[PDB]
């Protein structure tokens, strides 16, 4: 019986030990505790998603949403969504944003069974096609409404894919940034400077690689057990009011890991900006099984004097069973918004 699992679960939980008072608390904190989802709008959404499913996220609900409903059987996740059932009869959206969007509405109330009661919801997509440009601000607004700590992870199209897609995106992103705590913008064109003679039939794969690796490293940051004290309530300060965001992402291998990736990471041609003056921002260091919170420690420490003496940093370190010899760090600069400029052929620095 189903039904009784939830409740024939709790017998183990409860009973050797601890007092009565101890009793209540830890039957409180079984509660307590912060529930993350993280959704994935259309084709690249949907492909991330996957991924975070098959590797396992570590504590966070996986949904999907998709209008096509051929991408969505191919997607894994603990729970997908056909939106615009009665729109598209999950055939795809096309390259119309203005579909997708009506095809969110159309299923929001199965949207917001989906994240009903999420602390914090995560919405990634890729920009510039119709599905996930059209249903990622819908999911947002749901989000917001439910009360849940509403933030985006979105990239933004190669100029190879055309200015119609770009503009598509850039006012996607503009609707997102209505409904968003914190919206994390990562602009695919950059990804060629990290890799100049990568392959243009691999650059979406890249691109995958890298928003997976984003999301992941956020979320984690937040649910994975590290060697320091990651507080939901500093998380809740910095991603409140953060308005738009850039990372950066690095490694290092050599005898000097944690100061090389920090290098890397503020030297990131994904973080297209000035971040000399942030006031805001996450690090999350992530490396083998020797990390030291010492490494952690300078990552932190070289990042603090480049924002502003003022700004609010939030940062844990977490080990990573198959991680090499290599430490990889996560950045994420929030309240950079006045430093950028929307504009539909990308964003501008300011």
């Amino acid at each position: 019986f189903l039904k009784n699992v939830l409740e024939e679960g709790s017998k183990l939980e409860e009973f050797l030990e601890l007092s009565p008072e101890d009793k209540e608390l830890l039957e409180y904190l079984q509660q307590t505790k912060a529930k993350i989802t993280v959704v994935g709008c259309g084709g690249a959404g949907n492909n991330t998603i996957t991924r975070l499913k098959m590797e396992g996220i570590e504590g966070a609900k996986t949904v999907a949403i998709n209008t096509d409903a051929q991408q969505l059987i191919r997607t894994k996740a603990d729970k997908k969504i056909l939106i615009g059932k009665k729109l598209t009869r999950g055939l795809g959206a096309g390259g119309n944003p203005k579909i997708g969007e009506e095809a969110a509405k159309e299923s929001a109330e199965e949207i917001k069974a989906a994240i009903q009661d999420s602390d914090m919801v995560f919405i990634t997509c890729g920009l510039g096609g119709g599905t996930g440009t059209g249903s990622a601000p819908v999911v947002a607004e749901i989000s917001k409404k439910i009360g849940a700590l509403t933030v985006a992870v979105v990239t933004l199209p190669f100029v190879m894919e055309g200015k119609v897609r770009m503009k598509n995106a850039m006012e996607g992103l503009e609707r997102l940034k209505q409904h968003t705590d914190t919206l994390v913008v990562i602009p695919n064109e950059k990804l060629f400077e990290i890799v100049p003679n990568m392959p243009l039939k691999l650059a979406f794969k890249v691109a995958d690689e890298v928003l997976i690796n984003a999301v992941k490293g956020l979320v984690e940051l937040i649910t994975k057990d590290g060697l320091i004290n990651v507080d939901f309530a500093d998380v809740k300060a910095v991603m409140n009011n953060g308005g738009l965001a850039m990372i950066g992402i690095g490694e290092s291998d050599s005898e000097k890991r944690a100061k090389e990736a920090v290098s890397m990471a503020l030297n990131s041609p994904l973080l297209d900006v000035d971040i000399d003056g942030a006031t805001g921002a996450l690090i999350h260091v992530m490396g083998p099984e020797d990390l030291t919170l010492e490494e952690a420690r300078e990552v932190v420490a070289t990042v603090s004097s480049r924002l502003d003496p003022n700004a609010t940093i939030i940062w844990g370190a977490t080990i990573d069973e198959n991680l090499e010899n290599t430490v990889r760090v996560l950045l994420v600069i929030t309240g950079v918004q006045s430093r950028i400029e929307f504009t539909d052929t990308g964003l501008k620095r300011k």
